[PDB]
């Protein structure tokens, strides 16, 4: 579900907890994609939680996004530098909102 080319096709509009945020972002309904090594489309994430339950290195943590039409929290890749590219998260997300890319 997430654009595999976001890193080159969306402008970086900001930073969040050590990771970049890829625009556009128009809160609270449009929040864009968070992260570079491990990218999560906040506009697609429905807060299923499988990715967070699946990551062996705990890259993801719940992040509140009140008033987003898709969910009031999401998986924020705050510990993306720790990713070991097992690709578990990418396979289990029910909306395919995650894209991982070796630096
Ligand atoms: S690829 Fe593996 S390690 Fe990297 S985030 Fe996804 S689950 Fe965690
Ligand atoms: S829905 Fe959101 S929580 Fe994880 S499994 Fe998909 S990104
Ligand atoms: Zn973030």
């Amino acid at each position: 579900g997430i654009d595999p080319n976001y890193r080159t096709s969306r402008q970086v509009v900001g930073e969040h907890q050590g990771h970049k945020v890829y625009g556009p972002v128009d809160p609270p309904k449009v929040l864009g994609i968070h992260g570079t090594i491990v990218g999560v489309d906040f506009d697609l994430c429905i807060a299923d939680g499988s990715c967070i339950t699946a990551c062996p290195v705990n890259v993801f943590q719940w992040y509140d996004t009140p008033g987003h039409p898709a969910s009031e929290k999401k998986a924020d890749p705050i510990n993306e530098q720790a990713c070991i590219f097992c690709m578990a998260c990418v396979n289990v997300c029910p909306v395919a909102a995650i894209d991982v890319k070796p630096p």
